[PDB]
């Protein structure tokens, strides 16, 4: 073989790029392998799994020595076959939290949230001060360490600031807004992470972009918010509506 | 909406997939989900296209046992829903993290019983893509990580986003190995069949390591650890390499 890498787990599988956990045999440190394979013709489909993992690359390598953001540990290619190796960030996914009344656990769970989302404000700063959007945030990419510490997981999304393209990635709760770009399309769905943070997922997925500001009245008469703060998410939902 | 919401399962290409349950009935469901302009590929696709091609898919194929059938699907304003059954069971690439490191010196015991479970499994997914090719369809994705194990060891397939017509002539790649140039219908599926045979006995490092080229070799390292049929493993390699 000659790989100092051990696979140990195969994680999930897409569009012919594959994402694995292994174990660095040389150190016997835990590590992610994300693989891809090179497809070639036909420009309609855009964009190979090598294109986009050399893409997630550069916006990691761009991003090294945040906290939050994986490092990149080794990237080799064995003929036409991409590897990259990453660092295991340890935790929860924050969607796994969705599936799972005392007023005391209702008040620790909103201090809980709170400091969830400013979490990951403060990480998408940082990401922002590097010069990056990163395009994709939202509840599936947010990584819950277990000391409540944050991090985001798939970076392909990302690119640079400067670069205004007006497509801009829909999140799970609400419609993509239309005209933003640089960190506005961050600015937005931050908006939408914090009142996700507290609807059911029954709720999160029925309801529309037009009721935020409902929404928001519904979440502080059951939750023991700042007003303020669910009202201004609710704003920037609406800005252009 | 006559379902709740249990679990989030995944989103990608603006497309949210989740599990629930008719409040009508108890039943348990997958819901996936898609909004208009969400998901935009590179051909014009979105999650909406994308949805409505898997549910045409799901509805050409239904009555064949292992497609998940279509339960319901509608539209609230310009929000597209579609509901399916839940497939009981596990992912095949689940087992390759512990039904299988456990036969590093091994039970000989051991080493037959996932040989006969693998022979088994594979015949499944052999029968249902035969059941699904006399139907019309082409699968295109078929690996370890769309196939189902139930619990009564009969198999089952999730994504059929990748699925097309026999007929639509415009190959993705395998985990395992590279897809082949030029291999059309129903030789896609099994050109796939043939990596998965040597996949199920192949430990992940030598599986992601290995090209195609290797074939013969793997199939002669199975079977020196595997009681594996000769023939069954040297049917795979020649389909695998074929056009080298
Ligand atoms: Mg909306
Ligand atoms: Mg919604
Ligand atoms: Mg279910
Ligand atoms: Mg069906
Ligand atoms: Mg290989
Ligand atoms: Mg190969």
């Amino acid at each position: 073989a000659g790989l100092p890498y051990r696979i140990e787990a195969a994680l999930h599988f897409s569009n012919g790029g594959g994402v694995y956990a292994g174990i660095d045999t040389r150190t016997g440190a835990q590590v992610v392998l994300k693989e891809a394979r090179p497809h070639a013709g036909l420009a309609a489909d855009g964009a190979d799994a090598v294109t986009r993992l050399r893409h997630e690359r550069d916006m990691l390598q761009r991003l090294a020595g945040i906290d939050g953001v994986p490092a990149v540990l080794d990237h080799f290619t064995l003929g036409e076959h991409h590897f990259l190796v990453l660092e295991r960030i340890e935790g929860r996914a924050l969607n796994t939290f969705f599936a799972e009344p005392d007023p005391g656990k209702i008040a620790d769970y909103t201090a809980w949230a709170l400091r969830v989302h400013a979490g990951v404000e403060r990480l998408i700063d940082a990401i922002h001060a590097r010069g990056i959007v990163y395009n994709d945030l939202h509840m599936f990419n947010i990584m819950v360490r277990p000391d409540e510490t944050v991090a985001l997981i798939d970076f392909e999304a990302a690119a640079p600031l400067a670069e205004r393209s007006r497509q801009t990635l829909a999140n799970p709760a609400f419609q993509a807004p239309p005209g933003r770009y640089g960190a506005d399309v961050d600015r937005y769905s931050l908006a939408c992470l914090r009142l996700a943070l507290f609807l059911p997922l029954t709720t999160l997925l029925v309801q529309d972009r037009h009721k935020a500001w409902e929404l928001a009245e519904a979440i502080a008469e059951h939750f023991p918010v700042p007003r303020g703060f669910l009202r201004e998410a609710a704003r920037e939902i609406t800005r252009d509506l």
